[PDB]
């Protein structure tokens, strides 16, 4: 065991082992509770996060076993990994706090974007990394599900990281239409779309669909894509959409060309291959990577898959100390990186 040490911040309390020294609330709270920290032990600067209430309902034990699963799962450049997660219980009987620590990233996208729009090799450096993470993920069949600019970061290197992946559902700015518009189904490239926005915003500097709500939303995006055609309807289940859809004035595709105005083509040409309705023809993260927009960066030989998940609690429907024993095994069996 380790000689931990209390304290009180904010309004929280944390517990903390004493390798860790000057924690520091960061982020207001976006990112949860988490204060920055250093690695008295790596000399490297850590994010520590203290679930909130871990263990309050069912619901809230499994969306901590989720995320400790699923954060001990990421071994990959582009996606946060695991440093280290502790508990201030020396049994499971009274285990009730978990700590996560990962690597502390510099800023957010959502931030550096606002000090005005980005050079083209600034976006082909980030989105690159942006679809390697993202290959890597959806390769475990893990969906991020709310790719956003605050869930993107990155360090002065521009060395990227995505956070946040896999715990929303089981911002609407970025998200897919198959998800806004009821539910006319999806797939992994539902995360496509949010990095088609991103990337949009990111060359212009605007919000590629500022939308109001999921309709103002939807209207904005078919502005854009345009109507849904034939092909497109003949795949929708829900007959609540096919109304909606088959109702309003029919918009046809704009040329995106046009829209994007002296941006680099063959970042146009991603664009457009990123920003289709139809969720079976949305280009993968993996296909992407092979796009010339990053003939600069891509190389097939390290843009690695990641080893099999096992998904399957996900279906379970356990007792709330079910979760937490299960959770405490996790905590218990977790091995440090190299
Ligand atoms: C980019 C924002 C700036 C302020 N720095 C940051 N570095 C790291 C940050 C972070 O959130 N780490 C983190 C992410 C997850 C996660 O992704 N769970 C699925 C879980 C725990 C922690 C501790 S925030």
């Amino acid at each position: 065991r380790p000689t931990f040490y209390r304290q009180e911040l904010n309004k929280t309390i944390w517990e903390v082992p004493e390798r860790y020294q000057n924690l520091s609330p960061v982020g207001s709270g976006a990112y949860g509770s988490v204060c920055a920290a250093f690695d008295t032990k790596t000399g490297l600067r850590v994010a520590v996060k203290k679930l909130s209430r871990p263990f309050q309902s069912i619901i809230h034990a499994k969306r901590t076993y989720r995320e400790l699963r699923l954060l001990k799962h990421m071994k990959h450049e582009n996606v946060i990994g695991l440093l280290d997660v502790f508990t201030p219980a020396r049994s499971l009987e009274e285990f009730n706090d978990v700590y996560l620590v990962t690597h502390l990233m510099g800023a957010d996208l959502n931030n550096i974007v606002k000090c005005q729009k980005l050079t083209d090799d600034h976006v082909q450096f980030l989105i690159y990394q942006i679809l390697r993470g993202l290959k890597y993920i959806h390769s475990a069949d893990i969906i991020h599900r709310d790719l956003k600019p605050s869930n993107l970061a990155v360090n002065e290197d521009c060395e990227l990281k995505i956070l946040d992946f896999g715990l929303a559902r089981h911002t609407r700015w970025y998200r897919a239409p198959e998800i806004m518009l009821n539910w006319m189904h999806y797939n992994q490239t539902v995360d496509i779309w949010s990095v088609g926005c991103i990337m949009a915003e990111l060359l212009t500097g605007r919000t590629l669909f500022p939308g109001t709500d999921h309709i103002d939303q939807l209207k904005l995006i078919l502005r854009l894509v345009g109507t849904p055609g034939a092909e497109l309807l003949k795949k929708i289940s829900s007959e609540s959409a096919r109304n909606y859809i088959q109702s309003l004035t029919q918009m046809p595709k704009m040329n995106f060309a046009n829209v994007f105005i002296g941006a680099n083509p063959l970042a146009v040409d991603l664009l457009e291959k990123m920003l289709v309705l139809d969720s079976d023809k949305r280009i993968t993260a993996a296909q992407a990577l092979a796009h010339a927009y990053f003939a600069q960066y891509h190389d097939p030989d390290d843009e690695p898959v990641a080893d099999p998940y096992d998904q399957s609690f996900e279906s379970r429907d356990l007792l709330i100390d079910e979760w937490k024993s299960l959770t405490y095994d996790e905590v218990i069996s977790f091995v440090p990186p190299p």
